């Protein structure tokens, strides 16, 4: 079971499925193999009925699509959809907590109210919206209307993109034409350009790939802004991570998803509830986070997180999981048919968002409340029918400290340096004690043993003096593997990494240094490390394609975290991606995403599958930046 | 080659590219042969980088797709995207030209102007726009600033919907949850619910599919509604069809793609610009049309058209074709490779649409004289390069009588009923002189040979006395083959048929008939067919799926006919489709798409790949309807 995860919990819930003939990801991934290679390489083509179209990566015929396009289209081409599709996933969210906080501030969910004060008025100043003597509640449908603004066209261009960007940064994009004029007017435009008869061109196709992938960050930044306002900006917190956090004896609930509209309102509610889960039996209510939901309520309320990703199914293998609580995203449909033989009660809440098999139950921000209700109160029905069955939770669990939201991480600096809170930061970078930054993004993936390249990668960063940040599934790899446990700083940190983060830790009180990675948040929270890339770099006076910042996107899948390593590129980011994308089957679009944008955008792809070549890599690209700012490396 | 393609002067191109050795999109389809199951059946998923995942029709493993994706889930998701990048396509056509009429109305671009004011007062109104003591262009950018409004949420639903379709049809779809909300925005929502770990219910995700097909819909209606404003409402014309329109003397220009706001330019300045093409040796300057940017031009100017979809290639392959202007939509990028060969100079104009190999001309309405002379002389110069050489030029062409707006169809009944017109229409339709209506929409697909299955079905309707109206390359096929002489109404029509295309024609002072078939314009002007159908309706007070009106895409290949397709049922209309979308892994996505689907909207799919079984399906389909309005049949 090592092959298919390095997770010991979720290899002791692979043992008892196998014993008990619940089918697994892993068990459809081997039945799908040997997989079609056109689709891997990226040279097969269904957008018109003439097709499917392939194309054979060498030989004879066939060469080229039915109406003529070339590889280089055809792969382009996809790569674009899939982009589109991810900043869809990431804008569809954003959009979802902007009609929320102008129902909040229009009356209209008392749920719902603005709980971030001070950062509802930093983004107010940061979009220019005036705040000097106007109400909360106006700046708030001032913010709410700019938000919703910049899914179409206007007078201004996409601000969640243009404000969040150093100036210099903002000027190289507008001069290659890649600044979006609108979130979804930019997705509408990649599935018009790419459909049958449109642009054939791969320069300009994956031009356009880019200016959405800015739409993507945009939706990023906009949901991580208003999930803030409306929930709380994540400041430290410790909790615990992996299988063990489930109770046998409580009732057991995952949220799991990626919008936390309706997730945080079961946090608080099922607080309430506790006194009407003990009359059945329970010692209470244990809710838990399985994916960036679960990445979501951690951060801001230190709920334990249960799984992630390609692993959620082991969830429910343990028996013990009394109610899994879906809005949308990264969700196997799977756990419909799995809950028929654990008894777990599946729930999905997002009209757009259903699965054949599972009770619904229709939420609305306006009945935030009682729908909770209504949903704990189907999940302690299910806790009473499994009254003396025996469960199996691995006892396996880490400890996690996480919060780091940006303004965390300035606010923790600044006890080494008040009125120039990234200077110690700098300062450590420019001596050597800190190499670069890391970000770690992204999916599991069935193809890759889970967590295998993550923790790979990060240990050998770590011991090279590298700042390691992580969100989403990254994080979720890293928390469950101890990599948030202070405890390991010894064990894992280089010695000029371990100094840092000690003094850190040490001037904010705690007797014992930061973590060994700093969890950032959910995957729309990879925005919270581009404002720091950003503060850093504005603090610098260079531009993020002169910072040793690298990214990796270790062992993603989801079209979202395509979309989001595209615009790690754009910003001027080297990115690592440790699974192939669909390309390998045009050399001339590989050569444009892996060299020459770094002449447009000066961040590249690097495509490496193995951890430890990959590792070597990005030391190689922070390195590089280190020697043009003229630091020793 | 009549294998490939009914139309002999295309026969003679395929006979003149074979000795030349250039290769055709036939030669292209052969050397795809067999084509890929998995994606035939649409039993093939790439929507994560675990995939790509495919799922035998029939057999043992893989049955389901990796993330748990049933064969039902992963048939309706691609089914959404092919409808959703055909809405992209419409209301990007629409977009632009909402902002060509915006910068007009505010004196940014000249060339540009309200051409029909009655056009532009009629769609105010509709809109619930004031009219009364306005200034044109005041009303005009707010018709214009509305049809932005409707790409996005806001106070109202898309009005391009509610304010086009009669009020029971907007009640029942509404009733549904099927009106759309905007139209970008309902893109980027199944973008959304279609990436992986999202909707996974087939009844759910088709339902999303048919709201995003009426903002396919409200593009069409936008784009014919702003298209007539700027260039005016089409009325009865005259002029010919197929290859023998080029002139071996003349510069002959092609106008190729979807949106006329160039190529109308291109037909006044080319004009002009006689005397300049004289000095070159040249007649003139010979416009003619392809696609559907050659129907729009058609329509309103009388442009001959010179071929269509499937068999745009040939046009070159005579070697008289001097310059194709391109801006998007349904170009085989082949012709970039293939110019090469025939010494055409093909130009792209649109900055989302370029073609590797072909020579780009930024166009910009503010320019668009401007940018037309710079291509009309890149056009003259290739015309003075083969002076001296042979073409091949087939003699062939079909007198072509069009101009069927709706208001054109409305004046010319109005003759026999000056303050009812609709009236005689419906009572023919009552008595039995006109059976139905069938609208023939969509492309030419290489699989079917190429207009064999719109003229044997259109040979049998008429026949059988039903109203025959055409739109895109379906009245190009029409066209091509003399269904719009007025000189084949003997031949082709039933006598009852016959006697009101008399009636009408005599009124009208032609002293003849009006031709066997009405061609109502381009792919967008399928909002014009809706608009008559919803008069109709109206007149009637009865619900489009109490009509005997059908559709038939009878070889459709783009995402767009898909779009088209799917909003003629959703409308209501028994909507046939003769080419094979991927659905046929999945019965109950059949089943839904072929039957159940009436008890939501009372239209469906007709799937029948055999046109003369089809005619009889769509007979069967009018005289139901006929039926359960109590008239005989
Ligand atoms: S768009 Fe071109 S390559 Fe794609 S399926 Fe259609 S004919 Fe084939
Ligand atoms: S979304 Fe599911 S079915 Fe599609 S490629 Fe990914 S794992 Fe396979
Ligand atoms: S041929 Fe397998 S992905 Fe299309
Ligand atoms: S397996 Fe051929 S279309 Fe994917």
């Amino acid at each position: 079971q090592n092959l298919k995860s390095t997770d010991r919990a979720v290899q002791q819930m692979l043992d008892k499925a196998k014993r008990e003939g619940i089918q697994t990801v892993w068990d459809r991934y081997e039945a799908m193999k040997p997989q079609c290679g056109f689709g891997e390489t990226g040279l097969c083509c269904r957008h018109c009925l003439q097709g499917p179209c392939r194309i054979n990566p060498f030989g004879d015929e066939p060469k080229v699509g039915i109406c003529g396009a070339t590889a280089e289209v055809i792969v382009a081409r996809g790569l674009d959809r899939s982009i589109a599709a991810g900043a869809a996933g990431h804008s569809g969210h954003a959009k979802h907590l902007a009609h929320t906080l102008k129902k909040a501030v229009q009356g209209k969910a008392a749920s719902y109210m603005i709980k971030d004060r001070t950062k509802l008025h930093s983004i107010a100043k940061r979009l220019g919206i005036p705040t000097e003597g106007q109400k909360d509640e106006d700046i708030a449908l001032e913010v709410a209307k700019a938000a919703l603004a910049d899914f179409h066209e206007k007078d201004t261009p996409v601000l969640w993109v243009t404000t969040v960007l150093p100036p210099s940064r903002v000027k190289v994009l507008s001069a290659h034409g890649l600044i979006p004029a609108g979130i979804d007017h930019e997705i509408a435009e990649i599935m018009h350009r790419t459909s049958m008869g449109c642009d054939a061109d791969a320069q300009n196709l994956l031009l356009g790939g880019l200016r959405c992938s800015l739409a993507d960050l945009a939706g990023c930044y906009m949901g991580t802004d208003l999930a803030d306002i409306l929930f709380g900006t994540p400041a430290p917190v410790v909790t615990e991570s992996n299988l063990g956090v489930l109770k046998a004896d409580a009732v057991n609930v995952a949220v799991h998803g990626h919008n936390p509209v309706l997730s945080d309102i079961i946090v608080s509610v099922s607080k309430e509830m506790e006194n009407e889960a003990r009359a059945a039996g329970a010692t209470g209510i244990n809710v838990v986070g399985i994916c960036c939901t679960g990445n979501e309520v951690l951060m801001r309320h230190g709920i334990p997180a249960c799984t992630h990703s390609v692993s959620q199914e082991m969830a429910m293998i343990t028996g013990a999981l009394d109610a899994m609580i879906l809005d949308y995203q990264c969700i196997q449909p799977s756990v419909a048919t799995i809950a028929e033989c654990t008894g777990t009660t599946v729930i999905t809440t997002m009209e757009m968002s259903k699965i054949t098999g599972a009770t619904h139950v229709n939420f609305a921000e306006e009945a935030a409340v009682e729908n909770a209700k209504q949903i704990l109160r189907l999940a302690i029905d299910t806790f009473k029918r499994r009254k003396g069955k025996p469960v199996e939770i691995p006892n396996i669990k880490t400890k996690v400290v996480a919060g780091f939201s940006t303004e965390a991480i300035i606010n923790a600096l600044s006890k080494l340096n008040a009125n120039d809170p990234l200077k110690p930061l700098i300062d450590n970078v420019v001596n050597g004690n800190i190499r670069g930054v890391c970000l770690f993004a992204g999916c599991n993936n069935v193809k890759v043993p889970q967590d295998q390249n993550f923790t790979t990668i990060a240990r050998k960063l770590l011991k090279q003096n590298v700042l390691v940040v992580a969100t989403g599934c990254g994080a979720g790899a890293l928390m469950r593997h101890g990599f948030m446990d202070p405890a390991n700083v010894d064990e894992l940190c280089g010695d000029g990494l371990k100094a840092v983060l000690t003094a850190i830790g040490e001037a904010n009180g705690l007797g014992g240094p930061l973590p060994p990675v700093l969890h950032m948040g959910s995957c729309v929270d990879n925005s919270r490390a581009v404002a720091l890339v950003a503060a850093l770099a504005n603090r610098l006076g260079v531009d993020l394609d002169r910072l040793p910042v690298v990214a990796s996107a270790a062992e993603h899948m989801h079209e979202k975290a395509v979309a989001i390593g595209t615009w790690a590129v754009t910003i001027g980011l080297p990115t690592h991606i440790g699974v192939l994308p669909p390309i390998t089957g045009s050399l001339p679009v590989t050569q444009i995403l892996t060299s020459s944008v770094k002449d447009i955008t000066g961040g590249y792809f690097i495509v490496e599958l193995d951890p430890e070549t990959a590792a070597d890599k990005l030391l190689a690209a922070i390195n590089e930046r280190r020697a043009g700012l003229g630091l020793p490396w």
